[PDB]
C-alpha cells in the first residue's frame, strides 16, 4: 500500500511511503541511517509521493518529477520508459536509484563520500541527509537544514 499522486502528502500519508522506502531498500543492502537520510530530502522534494510533478505541474518533463524530483523528469521517465517500466510508480523509482548507485550515476562526490559508501553509512541521519543533498539532489537553494530535521523524524518513526 503506497499514496501515488500529484498532491502533497501529509504526515500520516507520508509515513505510510516512508515505511514502504524502508522495507525495499534494506533488502538491497542499504543501512537505515542512510535510508531516512535519504528520506528527510525525499519529504523536502515530494513530500514522499512518487506520483508528484514540481510545482503540481503535472506533464512538464523539463521539470522535476517523483520521489527525489528528477530534474527534467525526462532523466528518469525516459529511462522508465526505455527499461519498460512504468514511469508513475513506486517500485520503478526505487529501481532507479538502485541503478544509480550500480552504475556511479546522479552522484557527485562533494564531501569525500561515494554513494557506494553513502548506503552503507552509519552516521547519523542528519549528516548522511546533508551529505544526499549536497551529492544527489543539488537544488537551487542549497540551505535546507529541516532535511536532517526530517531525516531524523523518520529515523524515530520507523522501524
Ligand atoms: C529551481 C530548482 O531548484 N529546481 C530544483 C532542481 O535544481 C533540483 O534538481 C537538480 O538540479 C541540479 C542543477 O541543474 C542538477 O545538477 C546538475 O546535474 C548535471 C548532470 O546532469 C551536472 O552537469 C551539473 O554539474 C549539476 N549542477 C549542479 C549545480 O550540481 C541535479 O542533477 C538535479 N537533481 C536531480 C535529483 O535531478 C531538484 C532536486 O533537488 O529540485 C528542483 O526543485
Amino acid at each position: 500500500m503506497v499514496y501515488v499522486s500529484n498532491k502533497y502528502l501529509t504526515m500520516s500519508e507520508m509515513k505510510v511511503n516512508a515505511q514502504y522506502i524502508l522495507n525495499y531498500l534494506s533488502s538491497n543492502g542499504w543501512t537505515k541511517q542512510a535510508i531516512c537520510g535519504m528520506l528527510g530530502n525525499m519529504q523536502s522534494e515530494s513530500t514522499i509521493n512518487p506520483g508528484l510533478w514540481q510545482n503540481l505541474d503535472e506533464g512538464n518533463t523539463s521539470l522535476g518529477f517523483g520521489l527525489v524530483q528528477w530534474t527534467p523528469a525526462s532523466n528518469y521517465i525516459n529511462w522508465a520508459n526505455s527499461q519498460g517500466l512504468p514511469y508513475k510508480n513506486m517500485d520503478s523509482e526505487l529501481k532507479r536509484i538502485i541503478w544509480e548507485v550500480n552504475n556511479n550515476a546522479q552522484w557527485i562526490n562533494l564531501r569525500d563520500m561515494t554513494f557506494k559508501e553513502y548506503i552503507k553509512s552509519t552516521k547519523t541521519p542528519r549528516e548522511l541527509a546533508m551529505i544526499f543533498l549536497a551529492s544527489y539532489e543539488r537544488p537551487a537553494n542549497p540551505n535546507q537544514p529541516e532535511r536532517g530535521d526530517q531525516a531524523e523524524y523518520w529515523y524515530k518513526n520507523l522501524s
